């Protein structure tokens, strides 16, 4: 996580500390109000909770202090004494500004009290990065967390009154907490201090849909999604009535490490009634869309909501649905908006989706439309290709989608099953990724039109000379008598393609030939019992090696095409 | 087991009833016996122990009446109606008798009262064969068990005086128990009972190795291994000094049902001092040797032995040792006596054989001269050869002997490997069983020969023109540029052979070609690149399915044959 965080914490762009930080510090008073309700004394009388930024010009050190929640001891070792010389969910929001602070930084120096503990019980942090940090039992009277940094030589650029400021509302905006900052003033006798806040301060959700820039609103998804990949795109909606709730969603550019564990990151932000509940809450959306992130402010919950009355009542099962088809919604739309970003998303998020079919069977239809295979239609194992690009290319009577399901594209794409419609004239979908044979099971049927696998046949191929098929009546008899019984029976299809035979089974194998096929007619002209038996022999380990990539004597299927080669 | 007792049930040979029961007196003899100790009051005074045989001619039943342990109720109701309507070990001796005196009676009676018991614990048992028998409790007061038999409207055959006398010795023979019979001469007044005994009655092996005739010695093997097929070969070994045991050992003609599982069957019957002391006992025989048969007589061993000090102690470990060898004597003799009996002795036994040069290691060499393998000597899947039969093939400067490890024989027999050596003028060992694979691993070297796989090499073919190499090294780099990377290297050796070409590895694969193969040439008249790049793939693809039975995309590997193949 960290590499791919560093590679970024240059930037060259520096100045990301600051942004960072101030992050933790909204963090922080959510937290903190958090924490209120069950205790309404932690706030100690001072209410208005904010955050100051402040710096030294002669000791040259800026300065960031904020009111929130502030540090344990063992949390102050449990966490910054982790950087030094769970943890990866401490390194989320707080490690990029970590680092990034000590690119500007050569001295950091933290200075917290955690709400609500005694002032003697505060503490102090210190390091110079290396691999040494320096934790003391401290008094601060005050209760919050209060950060500062030694600046390294040469840059200076940290100091300026506009730079400052400037670097602060280019986040400050999108965060709900007041950011305030140093105004002084210095008359002879009065060396006057006042903060003025530089942010609207107000969270962002809360706020209505036509003021909110675009800006504030990939930042947010920053801030919220510890990504500093810019997000897809969003769904901002509101309802009132017996549900109010507010909801904001995103749909990441870029899929996280720990997708494809196992070990969760998902979830939404659940806010009541303004106030921060809890982080990654993953009631509110379907195990095939845990992808999505965002948070949603709800005015009907209880105050005293746990994850237990959550995953068990009802409100949240009705909250789900809704935030679902919001999810679904914001696809379709995108998917028509920008295809060029879908594409993207869909490299990105497909196999996640494609677990929707078998999920959730209400919206299946919306799901499906999102899907994106790859087809005949173009060489390529990308997966461009809609359902409705599909059946936009549909011929007369083709009543089916026909599909392939290997276990790669090359295999798919090289399978004799293909060259019948392939010739035809009819369009073939690949799907060569480990759960579609699974999905398939759920995904019956597409705008009227049935799904049936060319992996089988029934009624589909039954319609898609017969002198032919008769010299192939005595061509049969002559193979019967070959083998015997280690088929269950030989018969003549015309699955043209330009392989020779195939083994096929119901819902050992039975026989099947092409009387079109060079090698069959090759082996038709053989009067001599030995290449008779032997071309023959060669024709049924030929299609077992291509209906099970596995052959019992190999080596002699390489002899024996080895020898028809050089003769 | 069941059905191919009954297939001989029948022999025609119907008299058979009399024999089976005759064994049943002797065992339970024995276990009597054996039980004594423990308790010397259970003879009863009674200890001139034996069993009698009668006859009515009026009634029409034929009678036999030992005197062994009987049985308690529950064991009647347990084994004779465990045949009415563990288990397979009553129906391993019994079940025989049984059904076979079914044959010859219509309504059999049994009548117990197992040793120890009161007389008023006796039992009665009684049917017609069909799914119902009777059973009650009764009195007796003699000990042991009374068989009886109503005969079968036709079968007088079995009330003549000598057609019985005969049938008795005709087995009795070989038999420890005293068989006695029914002389009844009736004189006015007094009609005079007693009984004659048509048995010499002296355990087998405690007889001298010159009056025991081969008959004696099979039906012998008949009646302690419950088997009726004839033995192949047995050693009647007996010793004096510290270690006085006597011992007889055989060697099945055919292998058990539970040769293969895990549950067992095997051990010999241990006496101690001419008196059984239990069957089935598994410390004598190394478990390589498990098919040995037979029993051992120490005079040695404690009178109070359990398989906890056999198993635990040290007269025991030596014990079974020697026996071993007496076993690997045993083969090798009949090995070079009846070569015909061998062959059928290892098609039977073989598998368990070669579990052998793993376990002991003393032995190793004498095991080794008893193996026998199948090779390219004759193309017959027939193990017949040995390794003396392959040393007396060797040619000059042949210091190791060549195998193969294949998973069935036409596999070994297809693999190129040999094609080197069979050119050359060599002989291949084909190991085509499952085990073999874990032999070699301890069956290192013979007669001062090392063991050396085909499937690698070393010093080996380091031994088994040059300018066919040079332009092979224009050849090489222009392989080496086709591919790259997917193989480790490109190599041109001259394994001759007719397959072109073929991947190895040390102790991905790299790649080797036979400059002499038409193929390599007709792929060394390329030029075209199209055709070029094909053949090459073709070749690196194939030595895989050569070397692994699977390919990536097998479709593609068959559709490029197919097409050089019309083309």
């Amino acid at each position: 996580q960290l590499l791919h965080l560093m590679i970024h914490s240059l930037y060259s762009n520096k100045e990301i500390f600051l942004r960072e930080l101030i992050s933790n510090a909204s963090d922080a008073a959510d937290k903190l109000r958090f924490r209120a309700l069950s205790n309404p004394d932690l706030y100690e009388g001072d209410g208005e909770l904010r955050v100051r930024v402040s710096f030294d010009k002669d000791k040259r050190t800026l300065t960031i202090s904020d009111n929130g929640v502030g540090m344990t001891r063992d949390e102050v070792i449990d966490h910054l004494g982790t950087i030094a010389k769970k943890d990866s969910q401490l390194i989320g929001q707080f490690g990029v500004g970590f680092y990034s602070a000590f690119i500007v930084a050569d001295k950091v120096t933290v200075r917290t009290r955690a709400a609500g503990e005694k002032p003697e019980n505060g503490v102090f942090w210190e390091s110079a990065g290396e691999g040494e940090y320096t934790v003391a039992d401290i008094t601060k009277e005050d209760r919050g967390t209060e950060i500062t940094l030694h600046l390294r030589e040469g840059e200076d650029e940290f100091l300026d009154d506009w730079r400052v400021r400037s670097i602060i509302s280019k986040y400050s905006d999108h965060i709900a907490l007041p950011v305030e900052i140093e105004k002084r003033e210095e008359k002879d006798g009065e060396t006057v201090i006042s903060w003025e806040k530089i942010n609207k301060a107000q969270a962002l959700w809360t706020r209505n849909k036509s003021e909110i820039t675009d800006e504030e609103y990939k930042e947010f998804y920053k801030h919220i999604a510890h990504d500093f990949n810019d997000p897809l795109t969003w769904s901002h909606n509101r309802v009132e009535g017996k549900q109010e709730y507010t909801s904001l969603l995103y749909i990441p550019s870029q899929a996280p490490w720990d997708m494809w564990n196992r070990d969760h990151k998902h979830g939404l932000k659940l806010y009541v009634q303004r106030v921060f509940i809890m982080d990654d809450a993953e009631q509110f959306m379907p195990n095939y869309l845990r992808f999505v992130r965002g948070l949603i402010d709800s005015s009907d919950l209880p105050l005293n909501v746990s994850r237990e009355i959550l995953q068990d009542s009802t409100v949240t099962r009705n909250l789900r649905n809704a935030l679902t088809k919001r999810v679904l919604q914001m696809l379709e739309k995108l998917a028509k908006d920008d295809a060029e970003k879908y594409q993207t998303f869909w490299q990105q998020f497909g196999l996640v989706l494609k677990e929707g079919p078998a999920e959730d069977f209400a919206n299946q239809e919306a799901i499906a439309k999102l899907l994106r295979f790859a087809s005949t239609h173009t060489d390529s194992s990308a997966q461009t290709v809609s359902l409705e690009d599909y059946v936009s290319r549909m011929k007369e009577g083709q009543e089916k989608i026909y599909y392939i399901t290997a276990d790669s594209y090359a295999a798919a794409k090289s399978s004799p099953h293909l060259e019948l419609l392939r010739k035809k004239g009819i369009e073939v979908l690949l799907l060569s990724d480990r759960i579609d044979e699974w999905m398939m099971n759920y995904l019956t049927e597409f705008d009227g039109k049935p799904f049936q696998s060319v992996s089988k046949v029934d009624e589909s191929l039954e319609k898609l000379a017969k002198e032919a098929e008769k010299a192939l009546t005595p061509f049969i008899d002559r193979v019967k008598a070959l083998l015997g019984e280690r088929v269950k029976d030989v018969r003549l299809t015309h699955r043209l393609t330009d392989t020779p035979a195939i083994v096929s089974t119901d819902a050992k194998y039975i026989f099947e030939l092409n009387p079109d096929h060079v090698l069959v007619k090759r082996a038709a002209d053989t009067e001599d019992e030995a290449k008779f038996s032997e071309w023959v022999e060669l024709l049924l380990d030929q299609a077992l090696l291509a209906e099970r990539g596995t052959l019992e004597d190999p080596n002699l299927f390489i002899r024996r095409m080895n020898q028809l080669l050089v003769s």
